[PDB]
């Protein structure tokens, strides 16, 4: 059905001349075949070529496969001896991909052909892809549309298909979703019994967050355990843009490895806490602003045509956000590439780290806003926020615009509909824009191209459709997923059904997720994986401050959602810090408590890992490598020492 | 000069019959034959006997020494492959102390004679112990009580005497002498120029103690691979005490195991918080009415006979504490029979964590009562102190203890003083009760039963005077020294000069420990470790915990030593509650910085390690283990591939 084509390989023409275009092609076809892969060639596009990648022998293919074995080995990744070559299958589809998508890119030295698209010699090679298996994925589709849980078969598919990369996404998004049930049945037991801003609600949740995270560290070990992929990091791919000051050449492999300095980056890297502060600022204050503006045009101002200037906040916030945090990325990629960053898995999840202050800004900064400054203040804020009624000064005219005034009176309502917002709104629109609207849009891209060699006409046009699909980043769905889970942490007293919400949502995130990898998204090359990344210290991270603004948030609205109506007198700042205080480091006790219980629970797979690395040790031994002296003349054996302790007893 | 003698068994007949006697004495002299020792039979005191054991045969001692290196390489602790056993020569006396120790004491199914003293089959069997080198330990102590530093070798002769766990605390106090040259410079400069309570010395001191920390963590990474140590758990001496449930035989091994359930352990271990509330209770309660008796009688009363009436505070002190300590020691030690803990190190780590809560209250909580209820409080807790008058009551008459009042007026040096007293004249006390008074008592022990066969007759009698030596704990000077950076870390910032102190106390204290080592106490069998332990944890705790103390204790004492001058008027709650905020969250920050700056730093031995085993699985992989097919027809080699290409640009 996909012709037995592993990779198709696209090489852009148009944007060079004839004979550079045929030089490099011909350089890329040798290349191709010189590491023992077959090629066909095909109009891609009308400014592309289609080279199809296939393993020229099934003996190759063995060998390749054995190869990568041995490294893995080698490097300790597995424990269990490689197979002979002779034996040397590749035990699922993802092995097979994975062996030749290395065999492409990665160095000549490291025996494979250098082919990095998008960079100096390769700049022409646009992308190398994989074709999607549309049987399996729509069988998959339709058997797990219609369960609760997916099997740990149904994981295993996943990852056998799309590598443990995707794998571990869909493996922690299932945990998640069966540990939301039971903050979503309390949270809803508390919402009909307690009510919002409850502290057993509180506790609860911060327990429940320390309880998942760590448990979910544990279950990462058993995973990476039982998918060969734990210290995967040893046999990283190297990124071609790395720049070495020095080359050396180590004696245990046989290589030169181009050296840089470890310090010499730490410094380049203290550059990021300027840039976290940069963002903070740039962003607070698009964010801040557009509070103020918000707050003067729905609850200070009231003049003629309200709504029609209350969507200006939220649109000029919609417009803004997006384009300030382009900008951040574009300097954060900036500061990722001066540091230096051999490979590719750490160059990822700098940036990562990198983009993450931009991520807690946007997604929490208004509800932090909202929480910490608009009700405390704002009625001792809203007499500087006259200032803003020329945003209302184009539209009215200026007396309109300044007789437009009433008792401020803080709205009790503002924050349980910000996070309401942010907690199904944002959920269903999100889903929307990430799954319907991507898909309508390829769809009639599709149409107005379709619109305005005869027995591969339908698999051709259909690999020229999937080479237009978007590249799936499965960091997007991990940053999705933790920031959703930043929500629960921080804010869900304000309304204790929002892990009801998250259920639901992460349920249906499951398949909506999987559905926009199969059919809108270029099927990704096997990466491996033996966890979500840096995304687990933002959990870590998003639990310990959610267990202070958590806390924070029940003292300040012990007496109902009104709180501090507006006016900071009621909150003893004494009585608001104490509670963060013994709450913060309640939190930092019990999580000790947990993780140290959870670290004397070995997992089966870390067991079998363990003595297998002891049988394998054993296994290698068992073939390969197999004056003073009168003192001790007195008594010869163990019995005259029997009868002189006898004589000495007696 | 010691006579080939490896170990010393003392065998205690006096409180037992002759029957029972002999026939234990040939039980045990069968088993020291069979596990291929050789025995001499001394008397050793008038109620005990001695067997000196001795390795029977070279060639059996090469053996054991290479089955030995075969189950630490078995079982990952090393990864050179062991040397074949005609090369098994122990490389140091520590390595054939350590093999011949577990050929006397593992169990019989483990390959050795199971004479376990002070346990069930074997009570008569006192102590087994190796006998001191006289003149390699004068040797070194005359050879670096003349240098600053210890070199290496120096720690590394240390190792191969007394094994790694004596070898890592003389490495960690001298790495611990070596750091704090930098505060105790920075704190005499502070003192000089600044004087105490300064907020660039305190964060100077916080950033030190999180830099020391991290590092000594790193070096211990590097040491214990160093010294062949690392993974040395995986090896750890199971404890004869352990009480299986039920017996399992694991099929790697062809062995019973019995196995404990661990979830049962931490149910067990539940009744940890208790103990630690009870001796917080006891210990606390001691000390505050001690404390609040030392406030009475000598700044409330004012009679006669004042300094006859002071020193009984601390009289009491002295008494009770020691015998609290000591009942909270019995219940600890019932406590951590009650969790079973297979082997003995984990037995050891978890006693002294349980310990660890008695040390701390114990050392800290005279100086947090002076610094944070005496200083802020007592002009409010003295008109309740007139009913300790009864405590003076028996030396004075009832009027006269009536009649001695005066205005409260707290003492402003008292805070120094304490801090002063606790980190100079305790270090000279402690120093003077922990080396020369047992000294001194040993010698007149000795003189006493000295005052009121002929060729060994002097060998015989300093075997007989080793036999009463101390039995050396290293887990006792390395609580001394967790304690001891405890002070530095929680209130160095009331007294600038005590990291001087310390700097001076410490370079004594590593020559003075190993004369203890040498002279006072039994040579300890060489027992191995790849860390301090639990210390490790408990100085990252005091480090924690003393970010928050000095920060306080900079914002009370502000205003000069005086502070506060017995009122909670001049202390704005929330501004501590703020500082103590925002230097305890600057002190993590600062930390996670600084620990994945140095995580990123990978020591040498420990890269040496890792390319190790990557050798090591190279060798053992060197020695062993030596219509859809229309669609490729199309285009044969990567030639017509190119020309196919060049045809389609064109
Ligand atoms: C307030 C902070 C604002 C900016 C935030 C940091 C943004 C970092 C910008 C990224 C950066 O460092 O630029 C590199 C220049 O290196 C540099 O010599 C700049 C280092 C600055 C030393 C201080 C480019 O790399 P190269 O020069 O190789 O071309
Ligand atoms: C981002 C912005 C976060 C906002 C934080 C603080 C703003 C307050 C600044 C201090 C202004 C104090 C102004 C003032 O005079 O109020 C006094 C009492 O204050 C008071 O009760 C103080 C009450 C202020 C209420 C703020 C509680 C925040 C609790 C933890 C939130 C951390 C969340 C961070 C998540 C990343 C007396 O009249
Ligand atoms: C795809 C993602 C799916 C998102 C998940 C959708 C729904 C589950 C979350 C509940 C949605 C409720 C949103 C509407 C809502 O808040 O209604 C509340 C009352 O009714 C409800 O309590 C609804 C019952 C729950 C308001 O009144 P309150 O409760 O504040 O007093
Ligand atoms: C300077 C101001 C000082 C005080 C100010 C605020 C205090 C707010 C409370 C902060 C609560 C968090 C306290 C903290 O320091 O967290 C560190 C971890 O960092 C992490 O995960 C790394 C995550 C970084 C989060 C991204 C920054 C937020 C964006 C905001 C950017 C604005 C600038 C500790 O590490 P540690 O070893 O204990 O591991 C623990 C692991 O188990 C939790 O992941
Ligand atoms: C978490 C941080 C947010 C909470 C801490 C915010 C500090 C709130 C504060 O300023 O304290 C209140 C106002 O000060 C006062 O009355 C008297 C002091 C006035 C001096 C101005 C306060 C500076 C606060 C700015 C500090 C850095 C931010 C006293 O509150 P109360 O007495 O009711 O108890
Ligand atoms: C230990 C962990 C907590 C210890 C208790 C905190 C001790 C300090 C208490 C400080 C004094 C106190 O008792 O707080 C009272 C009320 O607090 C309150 O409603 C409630 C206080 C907040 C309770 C803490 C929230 C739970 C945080 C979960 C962390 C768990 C993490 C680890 C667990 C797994 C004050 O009344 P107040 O009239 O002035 O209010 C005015 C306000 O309502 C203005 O609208
Ligand atoms: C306030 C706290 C005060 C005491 C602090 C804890 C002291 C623990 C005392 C040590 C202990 O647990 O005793 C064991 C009894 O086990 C037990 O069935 C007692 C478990 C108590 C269950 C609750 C003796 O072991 P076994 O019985 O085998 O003889
Ligand atoms: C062990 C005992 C530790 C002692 C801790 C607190 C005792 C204070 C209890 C609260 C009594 C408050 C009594 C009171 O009414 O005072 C008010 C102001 O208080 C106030 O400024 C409060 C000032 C109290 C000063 C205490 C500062 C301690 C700072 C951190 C020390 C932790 C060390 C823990 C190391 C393990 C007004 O008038
Ligand atoms: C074995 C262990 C050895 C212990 C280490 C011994 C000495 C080093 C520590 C300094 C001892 C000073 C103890 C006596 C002392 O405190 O004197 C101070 C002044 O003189 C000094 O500053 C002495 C100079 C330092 C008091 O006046 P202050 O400075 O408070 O104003
Ligand atoms: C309940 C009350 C709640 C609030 C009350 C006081 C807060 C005092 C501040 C405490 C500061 C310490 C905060 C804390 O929780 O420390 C834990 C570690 O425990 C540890 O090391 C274990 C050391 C335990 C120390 C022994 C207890 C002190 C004796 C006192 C006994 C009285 C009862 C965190 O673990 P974590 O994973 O981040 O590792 C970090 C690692 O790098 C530091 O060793
Ligand atoms: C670290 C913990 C030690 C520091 C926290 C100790 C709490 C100190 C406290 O009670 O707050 C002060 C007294 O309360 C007041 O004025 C008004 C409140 C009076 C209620 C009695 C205080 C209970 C404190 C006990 C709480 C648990 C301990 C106010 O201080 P200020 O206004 O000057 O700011
Ligand atoms: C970030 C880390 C710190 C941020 C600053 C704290 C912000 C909160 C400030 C709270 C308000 C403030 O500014 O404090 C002033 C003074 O403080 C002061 O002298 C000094 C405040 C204490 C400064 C903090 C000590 C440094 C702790 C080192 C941690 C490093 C760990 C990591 C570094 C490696 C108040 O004056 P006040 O008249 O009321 O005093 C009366 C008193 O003297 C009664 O005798
Ligand atoms: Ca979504
Ligand atoms: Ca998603
Ligand atoms: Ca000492
Ligand atoms: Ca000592």
């Amino acid at each position: 059905e996909n012709h037995h084509v592993d990779y198709v390989i696209r090489f852009n023409y148009g944007d060079i001349d004839t004979p550079e275009a045929i030089k490099k092609f011909e350089v890329l076809l040798l290349e191709l075949s010189e590491v023992g892969l077959q090629t066909e060639v095909r109009q891609g596009d009308e400014n592309s070529l289609f080279v199809f990648v296939r393993a020229a022998s099934k003996k190759k293919l063995k060998r390749a496969v054995y190869q990568s074995r041995v490294r893995d080995w080698l490097y300790g990744v597995r424990n269990t001896e490689p197979e002979p070559a002779s034996s040397a299958k590749p035990q699922s589809e993802a092995e097979r991909l994975l062996v030749i998508y290395h065999l492409i890119t990665v160095p000549k030295a490291e025996g494979g052909a250098g082919i990095t698209p998008r960079h100096g010699e390769w700049k022409n090679v646009d992308a190398i892809f994989p074709l999607h298996d549309e049987e399996t994925n729509r069988q998959c589709m339709r058997e797990w549309s219609k369960k609760t849980f997916l099997s740990t078969e149904d994981l295993d598919r996943i990852r056998n298909t799309f590598g443990e990369h995707v794998g571990f996404y869909f493996a922690f998004l299932q945990s998640y979703f069966r540990f939301l049930m039971f903050p979503a049945a309390f949270g809803f037991s508390c919402w009909l019994l307690l009510g919002s801003f409850s502290i057993i609600y509180t506790v609860v949740n911060c327990l429940w967050c320390i309880v998942f995270i760590e448990y979910w560290k544990r279950q990462e070990e058993d995973l990476s355990c039982r998918w060969q992929t734990k210290g995967v990091s040893a046999v990283h791919e190297k990124r071609a843009e790395f720049k070495p000051e020095k080359e050396i050449r180590d004696e245990s492999t046989g290589e030169v490895r181009g050296v840089f300095p470890a310090t010499k980056r730490m410094y380049r890297q203290l550059l990021q806490v300027p840039f976290a502060l940069l963002a903070a600022v740039a962003l607070g204050a698009i964010i801040a602003t557009c509070f103020a503006i918000e707050i003067f045009i729905s609850e200070v101002y009231n003049g003629p045509l309200k709504g029609y200037l209350v969507f200006i906040p939220t649109i000029l916030v919609s417009a803004l956000i997006p384009t300030m945090s382009a900008v951040l990325l574009t300097v954060a990629t900036k500061l990722n590439d001066y540091e230096n960053y051999e490979t590719q898995d750490a160059y990822k999840v700098a940036l990562t780290q990198k983009i993450f202050v931009v991520n807690f800004i946007t997604s929490y900064l208004p509800i932090i806003l909202t929480a910490f400054v608009y009700v405390p203040f704002a009625s001792r804020i809203v007499p500087y926020l006259d200032v803003f009624h020329l945003t209302v000064r184009p539209f009215v005219s200026k007396e309109h615009a300044i007789k437009a005034r009433t008792e401020f009176s803080i709205n009790p309502d503002r924050l349980r509909k910000q996070v309401i917002y942010f907690t199904v709104t944002a959920q269903i629109v999100g889903f929307a824009l990430e799954t319907i609207v991507p898909f309508v849009k390829q769809r009639v891209f599709r149409e107005y191209k379709e619109y305005t060699d005869e027995d591969e006409a339908r698999f051709l046009t259909r690999v020229r459709n999937e080479a237009e699909l978007e590249d799936y980043d499965v960091t997007d769905d991990l940053r999705e997923m933790c920031i959703q889970f930043g929500y629960l942490a921080l804010f869900s007293p304000v309304w204790p059904l929002v892990p009801v919400s998250f259920l639901i949502n992460n349920w249906v995130e499951l398949r909506s997720d999987f559905f926009k990898i199969c059919v809108e998204c270029k099927r990704p090359w096997p990466q491996r994986a033996d966890t979500i990344g840096p995304w687990l210290d933002s959990l870590g991270f998003l639990s310990w401050v959610g267990s202070i603004t958590s806390s924070a948030l029940v003292y300040m609205f012990s007496n109902g959602h009104e709180g501090p109506n507006g006016e900071p007198t009621t909150i003893r700042c004494w009585a608001l810090l104490l509670t963060i205080f013994f709450s913060e480091h309640l939190y930092l006790i019990v999580r000790y408590a947990v993780r140290s219980a959870l670290a004397k629970l070995e997992p089966p797979n870390t067991r079998r890992e363990r003595i297998e690395r002891f049988m394998m040790r054993k296994r290698y031994l068992d073939t390969v490598l197999s004056p003073t002296e009168r003192f001790w003349m007195r008594q010869r054996g163990w019995k005259e020492s029997a009868e002189v302790g006898l004589s000495l007893i007696t």
